[PDB]
């Protein structure tokens, strides 16, 4: 028919209004992501001829790894400020641990991307 059923769920997010079982044609609902998750795509969906348009995605934060930093002889540039969780799109800055020198492996200015963070490394 013309009316829609409940809007689809999204991982780590939800709609901003109270869930109904049935929606009028032309109805719109919007999504919000969980604390630390980042909305990607149009946050709004619309009911047209009994079907919802495509919902957005929620991009994962990165967890800063003490073990990976220890492995690669690096440390945070700002140890006093760094939160355990980094939102997608945030930049994490590293430096060498004392008595270590940078390798040409990866940038020391790393961007968090959907749970993935590329760590630089230092040697000797």
């Amino acid at each position: 028919g013309e009316k829609c059923g409940p809007p689809p769920p999204i991982d780590n997010g939800d709609i901003t209004s109270f869930l109904l079982s049935v929606y009028a044609p032309g109805s719109s609902v919007e999504y919000q992501c969980q604390n630390l998750y980042q909305l990607e795509g149009n946050n709004q969906i619309t009911c047209r001829n009994g079907q919802w348009s495509e919902p957005p995605k929620c991009l994962d934060p990165c967890v800063i790894s003490q073990e990976i930093m220890e492995k690669y002889n690096i440390k945070l540039k700002w140890t006093n400020q760094q939160k355990l969780y980094s939102r997608t799109g945030d930049i994490v800055e590293f430096v060498c641990k004392s008595g270590y020198h940078p390798t040409k492996s990866h940038s020391f200015r790393a961007m968090c991307q959907n749970g993935k963070l590329v760590y630089p490394s230092c040697e000797e």
